[PDB]
């Protein structure tokens, strides 16, 4: 028993994290087979930030221009490309370390892990979510860039993020594997505003449903509700609306605690207009969304 | 910028992960050098556990008794002991995956990452704190027993903690490498109560000055205490005392912020007398415990 933010062990990418220098600035790369990924802004200057025309720069930019080193020693580049807002530097060797791989483009509401590396270093590893807005609330410092979101099904590696960029507001934005961002963010330094951050309601339930298992169970009513009179309060309190989709996915939850969704649907109704009280559900004293069903599943089974 | 509950990059550890059997029960070893490490326990049947004489039990034991599969193959004992409370088994071959490493026996507030295991494999790592009672707050199911707590200093791996058991009350038990309990708890299933947790004053300090450092400044009041006023509000709320050792250990987070550590002691003890008043601190509706002023530092300045 007990129940944490856990995060993938972080071998398998750790073995990917190599050291990207175009110039004078300097990123993470992930190296799967022969192709080491990373940010595009890799060719930018500080000036050139502002307001970038990447096929422009790339132009001047040859195989040679770009330094790849993966531990101490330096990768021969034998060709390079962009593809969206990333860049891919073909290599002349394969990675050994190379996992089972898949690229994916995860929906909000998502959860993965980030290991955070400096210069092809890895830092550190936590668990992350995509929020509806497509930002990401990670930590993340200069020289951060490059850094990937994954997860991992027994042996397979699924990457679905690349970290970019912090917005102004302190929130994170980034691309999937094929360069593309999630939400509206471009890699320019321009002031870029992120929507509504809504509380992921289907990772609520889930995770109240973890709290039961684990023995928290004081916020359980004797009430029940729809998903129409749920969803009027789940607008109000800017949290995203439920769908049967939703309701569907927590079935196994509903089905190990006996606990229908709709009753646990009304718990969180009272948790939102009556608040904790000073009471804390799983140790924390607000309503946790960085767990998916799917997550509190594995967690409370030991899926290794 | 932003903060997050940080684990240390866990490939070092997984290297050594390995299922360790003896007669019908399987739990995690340690595999460092030619010596596995697992908690003494994986020689009771669930009838021994209840009082077991673990001299007696080991005496009915031979090295071919312990079965040790790393990945998918086998390892041969060739030697076996009894330390404290754990198990060594010499294997003729040493891990060619074993890591630069060190068996350090942590204080309580000390944090450190857990690889949590189930048949020699990992499945998350998470972060947690050794507490001032002496137990972990973890995530642990049956069959995680084995699995460990470690940190990282650039490439050497200290290992502080390996799991042994869960207390009636869903904490968590255990041992350093050298088999020791940290804390009074025994091997044994019979009811052991946990003294009162504490909160670990020194670090919702360090992750007070995180807060300012990442821009939620809100809680910084006009006030300043004393060490002897602010520890006898400490007291009443459960917190433990903050000497003049942990004032040292604030100093650079103070020089950083330019915010003296008796001010954010003051800004504490009002934050203990109001309550959060519905507000949040880097996410979190209570204060945050689980990060030591070290920890602060290096994600706030992104050692790797
Ligand atoms: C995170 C990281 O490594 N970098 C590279 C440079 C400094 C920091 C951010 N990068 C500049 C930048 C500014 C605005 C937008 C984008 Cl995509 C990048
Ligand atoms: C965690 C783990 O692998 N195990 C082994 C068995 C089942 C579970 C706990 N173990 C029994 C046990 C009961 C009381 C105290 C201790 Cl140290 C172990």
């Amino acid at each position: 028993s007990g129940f944490r933010k856990m995060a993938f062990p972080s071998g398998k990418v750790e073995g990917c994290m190599v050291q990207v220098t175009c110039g004078t600035t300097t990123l993470n790369g992930l190296w799967l087979d022969d192709v080491v990924y990373c940010p595009r802004h890799v060719i930018c200057t500080s000036e050139d930030m502002l307001n970038p025309n990447y096929e422009d720069l790339l132009i001047r930019k040859s195989n040679h221009n770009f330094l790849v080193q993966a531990g101490n020693v330096q990768l021969r580049v034998i060709g390079h490309s962009m593809q969206n807002c990333v860049l891919k530097l073909k290599v002349d060797t394969a990675n050994p370390k190379t996992p089972k791989y898949k690229f994916v483009r995860i929906q909000p509401g998502q959860t993965f892990s980030v290991l955070a590396c400096y210069n092809g270093s890895p830092s550190g590893v936590y668990q992350c979510a995509m929020r509806p807005n497509f930002t990401i609330k990670g930590s993340f410092l200069n020289g951060s860039c490059g850094s990937v979101g994954f997860n991992i099904d027994y042996d397979c590696v699924s990457f679905c993020y690349m970290h970019h960029m912090e917005l102004p507001t302190g929130v994170h934005a980034g691309t999937d594997l094929e360069g593309n961002f999630y939400g509206p963010f471009v890699d320019r330094q321009t002031a870029q505003a992120a929507g509504t951050d809504t509380t992921i309601t289907v990772n609520v339930l889930a995770w109240l449903y973890a709290a039961v298992i684990n023995g928290d169970r004081w916020f359980l009513n004797r009430f029940t509700t729809t998903l129409n009179d749920f969803n009027l309060v789940a607008m109000k309190y800017n949290y995203e609306p439920l769908t049967q989709d939703h309701v569907d996915i927590l079935g196994p939850l509903s089905a190990q605690t006996g606990i229908a969704v709709l009753d646990m649907c009304a718990s969180l109704k009272e948790l939102l207009q009556n608040g904790m009280n000073g009471r804390t559900i799983l140790g924390s004293a607000l309503l946790e969304d960085e767990f998916t069903p799917f997550d509190v599943v594995r967690q409370c089974s030991g899926v290794t």
